[PDB]
């Protein structure tokens, strides 16, 4: 029936479920699974996979699915930390957007239309090919899809200068529950607000984003330096780092990745400056001489080169390869936002815990700069002025380490518990692109839960969106009153 409808409407790229492990179905399913944690045979699988190739095909795909009784799942880059783009407890149809990866750069307006299947890497590659003086602000990972990422905000190394990806969206095409093809004018300002950070898989299917391209100098300066130190020094480095980071002028970003193994602590310092190396080095010589950076650590390169470099890629060319796997390990990650400085003992304790679990690591970023100049309700992402740091805790493992899974997750749980007193409180804040089901989830098939959906959903909803939660609910009710686009943590519509 679904297939007949798709045919009648001219949608031809579809594949039904097959048990054959070598089937084209399985191949398409796995192409964009970015967390092996959700890859096994015991996980839910779609009844069919549809690959629309145009806005009309996307519209008609949604229309056909509604004539049946399916749960819609949209996938762009497949990076959902919780696999929410390709799993569902109820029978589902996977709409994979990988064929919608056209990027159209307009150098006369310095804007771009970006189909929502395009990855960050594909976008960055297109921009750098078009111009040496234009860039865009989004996350570091080149295989992340614009569909999920911009829908959830999109934070990266240029956010202190330019804010989130979603803060630089000026139009969009949204395909609603009825297949309507809506631009900014058609969807209205409440819905255009909601899609710019309110979370993917909730409002409809974004067909394309229109973004404003942003100035970058022809040469920027970066460094990636790993310090191999002991815990005393690592603690004092991290404790000073937090002040250096949040306070730097907007033309600088300094972030950290960290881990340990018994007495050996490693801290990888990632630096970016919107300018030349003489200024970059004079700034860090003055503000953070403890890092011990030398002249040869500072590299001058193009903006596109810098994004490939910070992502750990070999070349700018690799940005354009969406199936170059970032990593092959299963993972679980959690995040905190902070409002007060972290005491030294928090870093010491975090490092002690890392030293006992070499499969764990942390990633630390400062806000400030432009992030403090954007109002909390400009877009749905509310963590602006007053927000000091974002702290990510990750544990990752390979197949050979599978039996330690329970232990790894316990370690992460304990780290998050340890950090509780030092980070944001009442409520403990989160970030929707860092979706975390530990916070809870709605079973939309459970009537008693659905009756109280708004209160229940406030647990994660206010963590992600704070006061913006109320406006999100109104926008949801407007654009998807029948809740066609839903998942365990989707914004509830009013009854
Ligand atoms: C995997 C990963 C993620 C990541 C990261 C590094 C890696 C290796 N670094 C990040 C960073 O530097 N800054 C940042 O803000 N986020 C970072 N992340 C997390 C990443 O942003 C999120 O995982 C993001 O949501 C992933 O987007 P992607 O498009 O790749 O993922 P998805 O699983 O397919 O979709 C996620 C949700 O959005 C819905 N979706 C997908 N496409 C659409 C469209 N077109 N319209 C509406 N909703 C859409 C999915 O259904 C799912 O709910
Ligand atoms: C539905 O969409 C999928 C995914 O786009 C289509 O498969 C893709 O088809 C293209 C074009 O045939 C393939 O590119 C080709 O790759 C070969 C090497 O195998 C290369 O020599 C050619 O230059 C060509 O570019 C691509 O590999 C393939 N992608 C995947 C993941 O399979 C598929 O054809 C579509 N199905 C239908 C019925 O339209
Ligand atoms: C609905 O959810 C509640 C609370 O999560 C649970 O106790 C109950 O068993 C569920 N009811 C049904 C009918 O599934
Ligand atoms: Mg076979």
């Amino acid at each position: 029936d679904l297939l007949s409808c798709l045919t009648f409407n001219g949608v031809r790229n579809h594949t039904v479920f097959s048990a054959d492990s070598d089937s084209d179905f399985n191949r398409f399913l796995h192409l964009s699974i970015q967390n092996p944690l959700f890859q096994n045979s015991l996980i839910s699988k779609p009844s069919a996979i549809i690959l629309p190739g145009s806005k009309e095909e996307l519209s008609n795909t949604i229309r056909c699915i509604r004539k049946g009784s399916w749960t819609i799942r949209l996938r762009s880059g497949g990076h959902s930390y919780e696999g929410l783009s390709y799993t569902s407890d109820t029978p589902f149809i996977l709409i994979d957007l990988m064929n919608l990866n056209r990027v159209s750069i307009d150098l006369e307006s310095e804007t771009a239309w970006v189909e929502s299947g395009s990855t960050l890497g594909e976008l960055y590659y297109a921009i750098t090919e078009s111009s040496s003086k234009l860039g865009f602000t989004a996350g570091w990972a080149p295989t992340v899809g614009t569909g999920g990422h911009i829908s959830g905000g999109g934070f990266g190394m240029m956010s202190r200068k330019y804010g989130l990806a979603a803060d630089n969206v000026v139009d969009a095409i949204l395909i609603d529950a009825n297949g309507a093809i809506l631009d900014r004018q058609a969807m209205g300002e409440d819905v255009f607000w909601a899609i710019r950070g309110g979370g993917g898989g909730v409002w409809g299917a974004i067909y394309a984003w229109k973004i404003k391209l942003l100035p970058v100098p022809e040469k920027v300066t970066v460094f990636r330096v790993t310090k191999n130190v002991a815990i005393d020094e690592a603690t004092s480095l991290l404790h000073k780092w937090q002040f250096v980071a949040e306070e730097l002028e907007e033309d600088f970003t300094l972030s950290v990745l960290g881990g340990a193994d018994e007495k050996q602590v490693w801290l990888t310092m990632l630096g970016f400056h919107f300018g030349l190396k003489t200024v970059a080095k004079s700034t860090f010589d003055l503000l953070f001489p403890e890092l011990g950076l030398v002249e040869e650590d500072y590299l001058e390169m193009s903006w596109g080169e810098s994004f490939a470099y910070l992502a750990g890629l070999e070349t700018v060319s690799q940005l354009n390869n969406r199936f170059l796997k970032f990593d092959e390990r299963a993972f679980k990650t959690k995040v905190d936002l902070t409002k007060e400085p972290l005491p030294s003992k928090a870093f010491y304790g975090l490092l002690e815990r890392l030293s006992k679990e070499p499969n764990g690591f942390i990633a630390l970023n400062g806000f400030g700069g432009q992030m403090s100049k954007i109002s909390s309700d400009f877009t749905p992402f509310p963590h602006r002025s007053g927000t000091r740091l974002m702290v990510e805790y990750i544990v990752a493992w390979n197949q050979s380490e599978q039996k330690k899974k329970t232990e790894f997750l316990d370690w992460l749980e304990k780290v998050y518990e340890f950090m509780k007193p030092f980070v944001s409180k009442n409520p403990r804040l989160g970030y929707v692109n860092h979706i975390d089901l530990d916070l809870g989830g709605i079973d939309w098939g459970n009537k008693t839960v659905v009756n109280n959906a708004i209160e229940i959903s406030r647990s994660w909803g206010e963590s992600y969106f704070l006061s913006n939660y109320e406006r999100l609910i109104r926008a949801k009710t407007l654009i998807d009153p029948n809740n066609v686009f839903n998942h365990p943590q989707s914004i509830p519509p009013m009854a």
